[PDB]
């Protein structure tokens, strides 16, 4: 009885790499008296993590002007004008303000016309894909022909806030491993059109997918624009878990096995996340590209950022299979399936 | 006679369940300006700008350790009672509120986590102002039309303490300048409060009111007008005024053509409302009765996206809605945006 959506397209999609680079050496040169009035032994960002840098905006960029970028760069991968959206959401986790919606600030730079909708999505780093079902759900029942999902992320408080209280004098080491996690962030933005394929006809195409969640572990990695307390060992456990129940779900609603799939982009938490993740399924590590060793963890924008890089690349073809797959902190796990 | 299309108006969808909860505490504007009479000295401020101006007499508070997602479950568990089903039965949980516990993870998992949601049941927030409520109820109400969930619950809880702790001390600050404190007043017309809603597939619930859905319109231009984080709110009260109720005709527009609405056919008006003279001028604009307007604000105050939901359960309770009724829920959220949809009891 399932149907998946067959109207539903993705005429554009663009990224925005941020400029300022922060390489784990030079945290490492910070954290060295730290480290050592604690003997930390090992480089954790870099060797075990696998995190070797991370990119950084100006200096007040907001989470609205980067989702603004990105908006405009993939408005000319699709090749149309602001005046063609109908929908516009926002699905980052950071934002300017409780109120009004990041959307209607990104929405006003942009000039919707007055028929567009303009709402947020959060729920950490599953959001966009969150964003792709909703504006999907509304495509195929003819609400509006095309819709931009976009996402800026802003994590240079997070960093500016997080090495202070890990310099300090007083500073302990429950701490540190507690806060470590926030060194793992990047910045980053990305933004998609997505089109009813009638209009669109040579496009990659959204099927949609699933989603299961274990909203018992909600306390695990809590987060404001200053800090981020996380249980990482907790959270990769329960993650793989979560996902196999999410993979047998996949199994039924998508037809998917793994092998007959052509990518798979994943949520990147970490090169030991990601490779537990890998081992678990069986699936091919070529056939998974991951930016977190020169970018880290994006939040909801690594997905789409990494898409992107998979088409500008050119890695994509006609009649791919792309499995989305996500596990973000509620838990909650999402796998969708693009056609190519 | 002639065929014509659903408009794209939600199909089989239904209010199964509705809850609110109000907060405990009362603080009058009795003594709010007891606490900012000399600022009002020093400014020359000699009317009630709360009580007389902005119609707001009380307004309800939580204790301090009450957090978003803490209302948002108490409203949640009673409109589970209300729907006579379990949490078992509950495929879908949207967070609407302004006021949230983090960043990430999101209210909608704490409160799903406190609920005991199963692993089927998918979760997230959405944030839009003051009408959230409403965006979520369409969220839900695509994916029930399509068959995909049974049931969904759509949540709301909002938390001001923060806001009028902070605003009251700069705000009785002897520096504080008057443009300052223009600037802050509205958030002192905020209240507390909690809503939930079960919606549900009508073939399950035959009796119970349709959600038919409605129509939106934006002004993002005057995305600027009223800005707020947990601890501050500033907002332009007269251009939100002006411009609201331009947006809003806008809106009417698209709901004569899209819902059929005519202002004398609606049995009741479920309007966000932001202060007295805000709503008799909206009222007025449109020819509605003001006898089919149900105000919670002079004991309530603007209780953001929760608003629309509470006082849709008050009418509920106080056994103001019968069979048949045609319920119109309206209102201008900061952005700006515009929804108005139809409830039919």
């Amino acid at each position: 009885s399932h149907m998946l959506f067959q109207n539903v397209s993705i005429a554009g999609l663009a990224h925005i790499d941020a400029p300022h680079t922060l390489t784990s050496k030079e945290i490492n040169e910070r954290l060295q008296p730290t480290y050592d009035r604690l003997g930390i032994k090992t480089d954790v960002l870099g060797d075990v993590a696998g995190i070797h840098a991370r990119r950084l905006w100006d200096q007040d960029v907001q989470a609205s002007d980067a989702a603004t970028q990105a908006a405009r760069k993939a408005l000319i991968d699709a090749n149309i004008g602001i005046e063609k959206i109908g929908l516009l959401i926002n699905t980052s986790v950071s934002r300017d303000y409780l109120a009004p919606s990041t959307a209607s600030i990104v929405s006003g730079n942009l000039g919707v016309s007055d028929h567009c909708m303009t709402f947020d999505v959060a729920n950490a780093c599953l959001a966009f894909i969150n964003g792709m079902d909703i504006a999907a759900r509304m495509l195929e029942r003819g609400e509006i022909d095309y819709a931009l999902v976009v996402d800026g992320e802003t994590a240079n408080l997070v960093y500016e806030k997080t090495l202070e209280r890990m310099t300090s004098p007083d500073v302990t080491e429950e701490e540190f491993r507690n806060e470590l996690a926030a060194l793992t962030l990047g910045c980053g933005a990305a933004a998609m059109v997505m089109a009813r394929s009638e209009l669109v006809p040579d496009a990659p195409r959204y099927k949609g997918g699933v989603t299961r969640s274990a909203t018992e572990w909600n306390k695990l990695c809590r987060g404001n624009l200053d800090r981020m307390v996380t249980d990482t060992r907790l959270l990769l456990i329960e993650g793989i878990k979560l996902a196999q129940k999410t993979f047998v779900a996949a199994k039924q609603v998508l037809g998917w096995a793994v092998e007959e799939l052509d990518q798979f982009v994943i949520h990147q938490v970490s090169r030991p996340h990601t490779a537990a993740f890998v081992k678990s399924f069986g699936i091919d590590p070529a056939k998974v590209m991951t930016i977190f060793g020169e970018h880290g963890n994006i939040g909801p924008a690594s997905v789409p950022i990494v898409l992107s890089k998979l088409k500008e690349l050119g890695r994509l073809k006609k009649g791919d299979r792309i499995a989305l797959l996500g596990i973000g902190s509620g838990l909650n796990c999402s796998m969708a399936e693009v056609v190519w």
